[PDB]
């Protein structure tokens, strides 16, 4: 039987992980892509440095057309080559907006990013704070730092938001996905989540729960691994960022697996690409909510958060008379909330 | 009574200099700017590093909307954000023209600039030469620097034009404006002018008094502090430079004040901003004449000279769905001519 | 007169508003006259340049004597503030056994082994103590260490992974008393305990110090003890790059303000002898052992924080050039906080 859900593709990739990684830079699951378009045939996306004809390729590097795993499940094999706009919304999010909400710029003493969303703690005092990344919100040298908006007191005027309380660095793949997606013993998944509660003296009347440029949003869309592939992969999503305004894109790959220079395996949740030849995100967009758009009038639903700028890692080069495109990685929102024990307002 | 002259604005700025200086990057006087459009309400413009809502500013950090001066004069406050064209005219001014005049390129041993205008010495033996900025006209090590056009012989073919006779860099505010512009003694306005006379063997038949791309010009328009603000602020000007060609802009503020790292106050006379989101000038345009646009068919008249490119200092970022716009600083022509004792030439 | 370090600390804290205007740092100890240590207790003040009093306005002229809330008075000392050998080769990885001062290389940086220790509670695992700057990389909280080089850079063996570490501690908890009018007061602990791997061979670990010998128990620093017990005492250290070196303790409870206004505290200040540098780069984490007196076994007193070549040097004004200084963290308080006992 052909693969239908993400779990089958993940199992197939894990079973033949060695062969896929033997002559490749990365692996993921999704739909087969032909001539730059997304089809409806489930398959495994294999990233290579360059694309060449089979004539100049030895049989060792000739990847099999079909990969078959336990239980009779089989899938196709796809080899893919791998290598501040001034607007009213951007100005408002940069310090021109009276209220504070999603997409607002949050600057630390050293780095800056985009405000993720307003959340509340499930247990304890149930303090209301905001959720963001961990590479910008908190510097590793100082575990507990402060938050300033728009800028700290040394760079310019600003107000104090709060201090970092709970943050996550890495999580074992078993805890995150619930299944073993890799044979290497030290498999990790990046969360890059942190919660900063609002200060006691901070006014709460200036906090808004409406996302600028999108409008009202629904409940968090939990990505169930048993759901059909077409449910999540290929759906058009939108994002709001301080330096990128409002952007739209489409998701192509999920659970991208790669290895660093030290051989440690790492996983990325969501892989998306901007639409109409436009880059999905830019520098300073760390902390932008990826939201699945409205369908049949239903309220848009956040599904994840952008990890950060991918321009420093690589680009997706298309082989159909087109230049390389910019891909953006993502981090799951439901699993991050579950780990952080937070509820989105 | 609402102030309507530059003198009142200068008095208000000087009387409350400390308050503005405490949390400002610069001060000027002119017309209030709302949503990127100049208004008719006179106000003192205060320049800040960034613009934020008043809710995230301390009570001492909030500049008052209005201020009062001696005798009952009151004025508003406007906070403003602060942070080679290949053409036939440019080619001709580069050294391919049949005559040398305003806008021509003058190159020293090290740097280059644009000829200001042909002038005549009021006193002495009625020497005839030209006016330009002091920075490029004279080398800091050689008080008497030679002039070449279009390039010095060490860098390319050219002819000798003359030698620097007199130059001025800084002058006390009392002598320049006639009034005390601040509560600082060590206050000096930057004239940055030099008079370079033509060589005895140089041919005067090749000197023309007609500005290329504009036409004939009239007498220098002296700026009076008692005149209405609308006379100078908000008017349209045009300039010709050897690098940017012909460029049109608008005057936005007067008597800009700046503080250096050492704490020495400095003053700039004319503040210009380009039109249609186009830079007023670029590097190498220093010394280009600023000419007020003709009105009701009147002959255009120069109002000042251009100090140089501002790209090495900063830009003002408009907060209306647009990016930073380049601005230019200039020095009053009439006061510089009076100090240097020079007379402009407008006819052959 | 101030006889204990606590009196000097209280005096400095009470008047910590006039010495911070025109000073780069403050500490306590003995007044220095003509380049030599005196016996008069005083508070050391660090200035960029030691100009003459005549060319100094009265506002910038600091008082020479201060009085505390209990009648204690102390003077003011103003000091201007700005190898290939067999032992080194053996310590670099040529020794059959590991021990104090041994080179330990991580995936990014390398450092010196502080001392072999054990945990008081729990499994009481046996490991070693070092600095977090080298042993711990925060973009990889659990890092691996190899001696003398990591596999990617050369031959080596697996030692273990960092389990517990401390970077900053509140001043009240560390010293026990409020040392500053500032609440964002922090003290740089910089101590990480790495336990030996289960498969690691424990027969190759020695508690003897190369170039020094056997050492006794850790000598805890008591703020109530006379300054002579700690200030002006000779100390020695063994570093991977600097071999065996000796120096003298100069200052205690040094305070420094960063560019962001956050104050930080360093415990021990040491200076090399004979105009020789106390330590070089890569010697961070080396133990500081008090010189043996009257035949008593040497007792370590702290751990070197790191090289000061990137932080400045002590400039003297007696026909001599600047002398490099070294910063250290008290061993007793760090061990108490981290619950570790030196074997
Ligand atoms: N290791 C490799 N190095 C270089 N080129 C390779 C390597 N492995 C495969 N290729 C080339 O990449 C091709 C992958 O084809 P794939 O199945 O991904 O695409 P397709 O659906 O046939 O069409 P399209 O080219 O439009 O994507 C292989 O046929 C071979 O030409
Ligand atoms: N020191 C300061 N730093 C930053 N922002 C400031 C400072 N002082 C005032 N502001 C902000 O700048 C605003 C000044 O507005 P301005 O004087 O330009 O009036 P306006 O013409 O009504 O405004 P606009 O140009 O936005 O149409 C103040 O209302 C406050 O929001
Ligand atoms: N803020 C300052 N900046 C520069 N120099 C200063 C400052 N305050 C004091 N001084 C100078 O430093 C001297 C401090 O001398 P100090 O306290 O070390 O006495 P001393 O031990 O007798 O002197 P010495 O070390 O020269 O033998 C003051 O007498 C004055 O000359």
């Amino acid at each position: 039987q052909q693969a239908n859900s993400l779990l089958d593709l993940m199992t197939i990739r894990a079973f033949h992980s060695k062969i896929l990684r033997r002559f490749s830079l990365g692996t993921a699951v999704g739909f087969r892509i032909r001539k730059g378009d997304l089809t409806d045939i489930p398959a495994i996306l294999v990233f290579v440095a360059r694309k060449v004809h089979k004539k100049w390729l030895n049989p060792a590097q000739c990847l099999p057309a079909i990969l078959e795993g336990p239980g009779g499940v089989w899938c196709d094999v796809d080899v893919v080559e791998f290598s501040q706009m001034f607007s009213e919304l951007v100005d408002k999010l940069c310090g021109s907006d009276e209220c504070i909400g999603s997409g607002s710029q949050v600057a630390s003493h050293e780095t800056f990013g985009t405000l993720g969303a307003i959340v509340k703690r499930r247990t304890g005092n149930k303090q209301v704070g905001f959720l963001t990344n961990r590479h910008v919100a908190v510097d590793l040298d100082y575990p507990n730092q402060k938050m300033f908006h728009p800028l700290p007191p040394n760079l310019g005027p600003g107000v104090y938001l709060g201090a970092v309380e709970r943050a996550t660095s890495f999580i074992t793949d078993d805890v995150w996905y619930g299944i073993y997606a890799g044979t290497n013993p030290e498999t990790f998944v990046r969360a890059d989540g942190a919660f900063i509660p609002f200060a006691d003296d901070f006014d709460i009347s200036t906090v808004t729960t409406v996302v600028r440029g999108v409008g009202d949003i629904g409940d968090v869309k939990v990505i169930d691994l048993q759901c059909p592939l077409n449910s999540l992969i290929g759906r058009q999503v939108c994002k709001v960022g301080r330096s990128s305004g409002h952007t739209t894109g489409t998701v192509m790959a999920y659970a991208l697996e790669y290895n660093d220079e030290k051989g440690i395996c790492f996983f990325t949740d969501i892989l998306v690409v901007g639409e109409n030849r436009q880059t999905f995100d830019l520098e300073g967009d760390s902390g932008s909510l990826i939201i699945l758009t409205s369908q049949d009038g239903e309220k848009p639903r956040p599904i994840g958060i952008i990890w950060g700028g991918t321009a420093n890692r690589g680009r997706l080069k298309l082989t159909s008379d087109h230049g390389p495109e910019n891909w953006t990685s993502g981090v799951d929102l439901g699993r991050l909330l579950d780990r952080l024990e937070l509820d989105i307002i």
